[PDB]
This record gives structure tokens, C-alpha cells and sequence, in this order.
């Protein structure tokens, strides 16, 4: 039991923190450094045994053309392992999947127009991978900042042709229009590290003006991501991955 996510965006925006958050949330609290190269941090959770695979951010050059290779090329490559282990002359019962069923794409919090390099990004994957798009560090918003800007992002989603999960052609519509429209993108707090909010250990940030909750709905949505991703929509992201991307990965070939 497989499953596969990983997360993509612009360098800074909090991913590998998320990562630690996902497994934390599913005992030391040491400085995250910043990511160099793409690594697979897998975890065993029925038993499933869950992988992240962080990735360098990326928009951190004065000439970002290309940049999306690293990670394309990341994706084919567990792509053209699974289509050389489907023939399975080991003759094993079951087989590996590392295959990509899942890629958190993190938006900046800017309060703008999306910005082309994350347009052009998310149409690359959009296209070979089930894109979940994220606004990264929700808590630099405020309440009335975040509905316009979560508002801004779907519309120019929206606008630009971007089929992020759940494609709508995929569906229940009822459930999942709510998804597109209103819990998409996810606004999302990251931590590991824990604070104290009314006797209850929980994971936060703590500011001079008070603590932010990860959990807390009231704060912030990655409990709405992680039930989503991890709970509810699990194994329908499994499922579009292998019948319709890895299907276009094998004809392609
Ligand atoms: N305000 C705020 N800061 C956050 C949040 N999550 C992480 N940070 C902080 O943002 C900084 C960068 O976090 P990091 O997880 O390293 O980002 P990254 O996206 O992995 N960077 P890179 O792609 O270079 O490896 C750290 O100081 C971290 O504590 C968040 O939700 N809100
Ligand atoms: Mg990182």
C-alpha cells in the first residue's frame, strides 16, 4: 500500500516544513534546512506506507526559463521504472509503486495575479501529474485578504486552462464542487513545532501577537488538506494516476 506526494514551488514558501507538519500531525524540533536535491522521506502509517518527496524550490534565479526539467524529469523517471517493472519477470506478488500520485504545488501569498512562472509550472505538471494547488504561509493573510485571494487564484485557474485535482471531467460533483469552489486552493499553516493553547498540546507558530494554530480551522486549512489527501480522495488520486497519466506516460513512450 503506496502512496506517493509531492510538493513543488518557489524556494522559501514553507514546503519542507508542510512535509514535517503531514507526518507530525499522522520529537525534536530542530532548524529545517534548505532543500538541495530532490529526496523521497518515507514513513510507515490500514498500514500504508506514506512517502513525500521534497524538491529545492524553484524562482530563485534572475533567468527561470527550464526550471520545471528537475522535477518533470523526476516524475518520468518513476513513470518509466513502473513500466519496467510491470513486467514483472521477478515474479513478485506485489509490486513497488513510487510513482507521483499527488503534487502539492505552493502558491506565494503576493495578494495578486498569479504570477507566469507558477502558470506555466502547474500547466507542465497539470498535464503528467494530479496538481493540488496550496496558498503557502496562510497566516501572512488576514481573514478578509485570504477569501479575495483564494477568489483570485480560482478564477485565473480558472482563465488559464489549468485542470488541477479533482479535474472536473473525473466525477459526488456535488462533494468536489465544493472542492473546486470553495475549499480550493488550500490556505495552509506549517510547524513541528508544538505550543500550548488552553492545556492542549498543538502544533503552531508562535508570534509576539499570539499563536498561530496548524490544525485549527479557525487559523488556517491543512486539515482540510491532509483529510483530503490522505483520508477521503486517497484512492481516487491513486486511481487517476494509473489510469490516465501513467496510461499517457506508456502510450507516449
Ligand atoms: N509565516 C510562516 N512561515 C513559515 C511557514 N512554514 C514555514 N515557515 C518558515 O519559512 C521558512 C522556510 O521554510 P522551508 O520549509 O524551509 O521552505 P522551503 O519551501 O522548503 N524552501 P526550499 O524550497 O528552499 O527548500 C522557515 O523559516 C520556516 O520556519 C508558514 O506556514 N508560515
Ligand atoms: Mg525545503
Amino acid at each position: 500500500f503506496d502512496f506517493n506526494i509531492m510538493v513543488v514551488g518557489q524556494s522559501g514558501l514553507g514546503k519542507s516544513t508542510l512535509v514535517n507538519t503531514l507526518f507530525k500531525s499522522q520529537n525534536r524540533e530542530e532548524k529545517i534546512p534548505k532543500t538541495v536535491e530532490i529526496k523521497a522521506i518515507g514513513h510507515v502509517i490500514v498500514k500504508m506506507k506514506l512517502t513525500v518527496i521534497d524538491t529545492p524550490g524553484f524562482g530563485d534565479q534572475i533567468n527561470n526559463e527550464n526550471c520545471w526539467e528537475p522535477i518533470e524529469k523526476y516524475i518520468n523517471e518513476q513513470y518509466e521504472k513502473f513500466l519496467k517493472e510491470e513486467v514483472n519477470i521477478a515474479r513478485k506478488k506485489r509490486i513497488p509503486d513510487t510513482r507521483v500520485h499527488c503534487c502539492l504545488y505552493f502558491i506565494s501569498p503576493t495578494g495578486h495575479s498569479l504570477r507566469p512562472l507558477d502558470l506555466e509550472f502547474m500547466k507542465h505538471l497539470s498535464k503528467v501529474v494530479n496538481i493540488i494547488p496550496v496558498i503557502a504561509k496562510a497566516d501572512t493573510m488576514t481573514l478578509e485578504e485570504k477569501s479575495e485571494f483564494k477568489q483570485r487564484v480560482r478564477k485565473e485557474l480558472e482563465v488559464n486552462g489549468i485542470e488541477f485535482y479533482p479535474q472536473k471531467e473525473f466525477d459526488d460533483k456535488t462533494e468536489n464542487d465544493k472542492i473546486r469552489q470553495e475549499s480550493m486552493p488550500f490556505a495552509v499553516v506549517g510547524s513541528d513545532k508544538e505550543y500550548q493553547v488552553n492545556g492542549k498540546r498543538v502544533l503552531g507558530r508562535k508570534t509576539p501577537w499570539g499563536i498561530i494554530e496548524v490544525e485549527n480551522l479557525n487559523h488556517c486549512e491543512f486539515a482540510l488538506l491532509r483529510d483530503f489527501v490522505i483520508r477521503t480522495h486517497l484512492q481516487d488520486l491513486k486511481e487517476v494516476t494509473h489510469n490516465i497519466h501513467y496510461e499517457t506516460y506508456r502510450a507516449k513512450r
